């Protein structure tokens, strides 16, 4: 697509979906701000995509995030992608797991989104925000109760953001994928027997590719989805239909 | 997008969304079979898109449809778009309105999709089918109870088809728009006061454009949505978030 | 619960869920009009429940239905329960199965509900209508694409009826059960291995009992659910959370 | 309903829905453990329902909650009702508003539910847990973005808890009310014009009564809902159908 003249911000840009989203946006002419936790991931990325603006910060830290992004400038496109999975059965969920999960998976989405939306509103420009969610915001998954809860909350966050920012020409949508074999996908489907039966339950008999997720993100960021806001696109290989 | 070498079939191709979907697919290199009720619409459409293959049939007739399409040949992409709206308050719904609405809006989707899926399966090719639904498959609308019910049924038809055809590499999805000012949209939003109030409820403060729907249909038909099947994309200008 | 002084109409009263619903309402002091297809069922039910008003009619027949129910009189509680299952994989669905399924499972609901609602409105009394749907209005189930479609339409039929009749103080809800071992549950889960695997996927590790469905129907019909209308109660033994 | 021989624990028992739930359970024969923030509300409640067991603790404090409830003993029925509303438009949401809201509205539900569920499992007895959610877990509401997010999270929490605890015969459901004129309801619908518009959008043209909410909670806790788990009951006076 063509994002020339647009500036995008992608969180969780060091690995997986976020990294490939930065690469796709960079190839489409967008000026990209790449935010992630491990600096070495930004070092290699800047070598691969010359011209990106790296920002190393722990999005789970509100103060640090404010200091790091408070002054990054005009952002036209935002991809809230950073998240972490702390797998624990319900009866074993700890206070720390809950706190870390909501801070990174959801609180950072409120924070970065408000900073970016304020800017958009100030300049008087339309905008598009994509919240990377999961199919687990709708279906259950073993050992993912805390993570699922952060995605379920994201569903309403996306809906309410769309309602409140809509009058400002800002669209907000989510992408809800099934398992994607990045570091996170390999972690959750670690059990070979589980993965097997899990894949089998998918109508398409496969897991999603990173490319499939990146494609939906770009579609929602582009003007090709000008009347799409408030809901999401399932990249679940048909899992919800199972 | 590049649809060269692929053959598509679009129902309800004579006006509105269907007519523009034919134009967009034709412009993308696809051979297009245009099926519609009024023959004169096919005459004009053929001038605009030289090369389309016109088929004039009333899709509410199972026997006529079987004869008209039993031998159209290879179809790789299918857009089930034909539908009719018969506006009547619940207490005034007649057997006739019910029968016509279900024959055209839903039974034809079953029949044509069966015909096309058998062919795809026989040729051993993947396929992508798009069912044009409505946001009213999810939200109420005055005077549209029967029409809404056909769209509500479409949600499960879409999900079930995705589950059954997925192992054959066939993807099935729906597009769910809000009001789009085609002949059908203008008819449904006839009351000015109602239209004003309706528009105001939309977060984006507008109705959808035909182009917005067509963009989503092409996205779903393309290989850029390779892990999306069983659900739909809302082209509701944020209505479900209101 | 106490339904003394109220008159209810239950369709598909000759067997299963409908039969027990009649018994429960009868035991609660309600005057019951039992409508079913096979007369012999009405004859035995009348011995067991002296006082009920039997009506033998094929609900798939609009004219016979209008003739048989056009003058039953005041009805305060309506349970639309009659339905039939014609099992067929998607590529084998026939025009006949579609037509029979939609006329019995859905058109009859439109027709009987109109007659009853018109009466409640004339007399100026509040009312409660319960549409017996299924968990398959939401999840897929092998060989039930047509039946599932009729239930999906029922989801919207219920919302729209609640929306249009709400100002007349008439509530409309649905009960959505998983498999119940009536004659219908039996045929639908005739495959032993399939049944075992289906049962195992339910969080509660069981199918629903007829009593469970009847209990939710009664709850929705009662004044104990005075602010409930437009949605349904899942009697799915947790299936949707699987 | 009869809850004799059973022990229930209700959080947020000092006012509104929680207070009436304790009253209803007390009258139905259960021993009730009333958990709330303000001690004086428990003093007045014990007068009304002699025999209840008061527990004064701030549920937003994990450590204090653990000390306070770690030794309460056998619990058969749980009502996770405590919650707080901090009204703020999206662009004005603060770190503290987010943290407090998720600590009280959701983290406590994880914690208390874990303790109670471990007990039920340890004793080898079945259990029923009701999470008081809201219709805003599904629909947007002005100035309630943070609160809606906590309820959206509760939907997946409820669903995932039902999945994980189902094999232990523990049912988990939610009740999702529209505005109820308790102190919280008054706070939220303070603007008269807004409250007027809101009420008129409800198909039933009214807000829910506390009794309506309590009725559904008791139904879910009772064995009259033996195959209901994972979802919820809308006590929205038809709002979701508007
Ligand atoms: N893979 C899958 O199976 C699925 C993933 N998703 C979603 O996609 C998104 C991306 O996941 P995926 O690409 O798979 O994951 P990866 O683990 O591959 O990447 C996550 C990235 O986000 C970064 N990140 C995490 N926490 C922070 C933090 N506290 N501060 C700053 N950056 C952070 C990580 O940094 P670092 O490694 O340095 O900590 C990493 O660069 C997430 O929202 C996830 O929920 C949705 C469905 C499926
Ligand atoms: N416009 C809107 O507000 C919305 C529309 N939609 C959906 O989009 C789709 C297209 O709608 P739209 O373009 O607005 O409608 P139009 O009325 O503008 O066009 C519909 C087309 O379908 C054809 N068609 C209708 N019945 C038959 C039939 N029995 N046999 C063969 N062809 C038939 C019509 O032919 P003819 O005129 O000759 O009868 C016409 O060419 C429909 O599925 C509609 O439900 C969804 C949401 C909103
Ligand atoms: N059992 C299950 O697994 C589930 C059932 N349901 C729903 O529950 C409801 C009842 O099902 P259930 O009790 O199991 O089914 P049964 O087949 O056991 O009973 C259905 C009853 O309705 C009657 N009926 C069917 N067609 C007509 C008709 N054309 N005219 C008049 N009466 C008719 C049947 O009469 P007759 O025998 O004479 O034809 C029978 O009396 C249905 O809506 C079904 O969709 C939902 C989920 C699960
Ligand atoms: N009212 C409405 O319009 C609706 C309410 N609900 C839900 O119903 C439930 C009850 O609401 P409602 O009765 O109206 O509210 P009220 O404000 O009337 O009552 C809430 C009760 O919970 C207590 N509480 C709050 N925070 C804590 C805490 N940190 N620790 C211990 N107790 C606490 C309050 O104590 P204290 O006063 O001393 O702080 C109070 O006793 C909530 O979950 C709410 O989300 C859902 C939909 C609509």
């Amino acid at each position: 697509l063509n994002f020339s003249g647009l500036r995008a911000l992608v969180t969780g840009a060091g690995k997986g979906i976020g990294r490939d989203t930065v690469k796709a946006l960079h190839a489409s002419g967008a000026k990209v701000v790449a935010v992630t936790r491990t600096n070495s991931d930004l070092v290699s990325l800047a070598k691969e995509c010359p011209g990106i603006e790296p920002v190393c910060v722990d999005l789970g830290d509100w103060d640090a995030t404010e200091k790091a992004l408070g002054g990054i400038g005009p952002v036209d496109l935002l991809v809230n992608n950073a998240a972490l999975v702390i797998m624990q059965p319900f009866l074993e969920v700890t206070k720390e797991a809950f706190d870390r999960s909501f801070s990174v998976n959801l609180r950072s989405v409120f924070q970065v989104s408000q900073m970016v939306a304020r800017d958009m509103i100030n300049r008087g420009v339309p905008g598009s925000i994509v919240n990377v969610s999961s199919m687990v915001a709708h279906v259950t998954f073993p050992n993912l109760i805390t993570y699922s809860s952060t995605k379920g909350a994201m569903t309403m966050l996306t809906k309410a953001m769309a309602m409140e920012l809509g009058p400002h020409k800002i669209r907000v949508n989510s992408v809800n994928p099934t398992v994607v074999l990045t570091d996170m996908g390999k972690k959750v489907s670690a059990d070979p027997e589980f993965a097997r039966k899990l894949k089998e339950r998918h109508p398409l008999r496969k897991f999603a590719e990173v490319e499939d997720v990146v494609n939906s993100i770009l579609f929602l960021l582009s003007d090709r989805s000008a009347s799409t806001s408030g809901g999401g696109i399932l990249v679940d290989a048909g899992y919800l239909a199972s």
